[PDB]
């Protein structure tokens, strides 16, 4: 058994291999997207895990796309998350923060304004996703088409990232996690079905790249690379956002690009809930040779296959989702080859502390 075995995450040291993958649970505080402590209380209870990755965060108003997500761009947010990190730590935990911008998987009833959310193009999302009612109840609404974003608006977008990794550091995370990954507003970029531009941030891969290497350069630059990682998920289709015709070739032009910068480490979300075809060996193996980082593993993990794969030395470590919203002690729970308790789905969005901190311990 490897599980249970240390790593090295760029400036930090997880004590197992089995991490926290972000799961985004819509009870932040409105007015302001503010982190709570029921949320404290929550990710207190999961701090043995080798690394928690957070929910989801956005980078600025703008970014927001679900009611109840919560915000890292706001004196009152900044406040609330230091209050998180300290449980986890007062723990022995390690936690990384989730950034994203949802583009246009959002809805203009939330955006600044009430106006149009943005993207890489003017293309509606074609899903829905979660607002809440008026007595605050998570409610599903279908998505608002987006407007594209200007070139000149492009380096705002950059900033914001910069910011909220700058906010992070103060608000004591650990590491940060880019949100490249499921449809949202970098993923917009990456893929060809969601990016129909023809200035240097479309067409071609290294132009549909050319935004999230940006980010990754100023988050870099703004506090250190061994701080940062990203979540991608370059095979298959996620959330109508596929990645092209030539999705294995283009993949690994980015995690290329990616190991010039010396990242913390590649977070690979592999299949979509709704399933797709499993990473073959080779490719695994031709990811592997171009980082130099710690690659996590994620989609419908079991030990046996984080196992299996970590003993080939493929990944380093595996992200559990659903098992995590369930278990809040995982780790001992896979140790000690204990059962688990069983998933509530009706509660994995919105709602209170039941379905969120009411699962128990061993
Ligand atoms: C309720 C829920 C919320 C999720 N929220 C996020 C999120 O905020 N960010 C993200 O990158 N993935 C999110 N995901 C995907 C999970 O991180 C994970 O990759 C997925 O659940 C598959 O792993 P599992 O089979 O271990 O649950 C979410 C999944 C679920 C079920």
């Amino acid at each position: 058994e490897k599980l249970f075995t240390p790593l090295k995450v760029g400036a930090v040291t997880a004590p197992n291999r089995v991490f926290m993958a972000p799961l985004t649970r819509l009870r932040s505080i409105e007015p302001g997207d503010i982190p709570t402590p029921l949320m404290g209380e929550y990710y207190r209870q999961r701090a043995s895990a080798g690394l928690i990755i957070s929910e989801a965060t956005q980078i600025s108003a703008q970014a927001k796309g679900y009611a109840g997500a919560p915000g890292l761009h706001s004196p009152e947010q900044i406040a609330a998350w230091k209050k998180i990190t300290a449980g986890v730590h007062a723990e022995d935990g390690r936690i990384a923060v989730q950034l994203w911008h949802t583009g246009r998987i959002s809805h203009s009833s939330i955006q600044p304004g009430g106006q149009a959310p943005v993207s890489a193009s003017a293309l509606n999302a074609n899903t829905r996703t979660s607002l809440r009612d008026e007595n605050g109840n998570a409610i599903r609404v279908d998505t608002t088409t987006p407007r594209a974003l200007e070139l000149d608006e492009i380096p705002g977008i950059v900033n914001d990232f910069r910011q909220a990794v700058a906010n992070a550091r103060e608000a004591g995370f650990d590491l940060v996690e880019l949100h490249s990954a499921h449809g949202y507003l970098l993923h917009q970029f990456l893929s060809p079905s969601s990016n129909q531009r023809t200035d240097q941030y479309g067409g071609s891969v290294e132009n549909r790249a050319r935004l999230v290497l940006e980010v990754v350069d100023a988050v870099c630059n703004e506090w250190s690379a061994d701080r940062i990682g990203i979540r991608v998920s370059p095979i298959g289709t996620f959330q109508n956002v596929d990645n092209g015709p030539n999705e294995e070739a283009d993949a690994l032009y980015l995690i290329e690009e990616l190991a010039k910068r010396g990242i913390a480490y590649l977070h690979m979300s592999e299949t979509d809930l709704a399933g797709g075809k499993p990473y073959s060996e080779a490719f695994r193996q031709k990811v592997r040779e171009r980082f130099h980082g710690v690659i996590i593993g994620a989609g419908a993990y079991t030990a046996e296959k984080a196992e299996d794969l970590i003993g080939k030395g493929l990944i380093d470590a595996v992200a559990f989702g659903r098992d995590y919203i369930a278990n809040p002690d995982l780790v001992a729970r896979l140790q000690k080859k204990a059962e688990l308790n069983p998933q509530r789905p009706e509660s994995f969005f919105g709602g209170g502390a039941e379905g969120y901190t009411d699962y128990p311990s061993l």
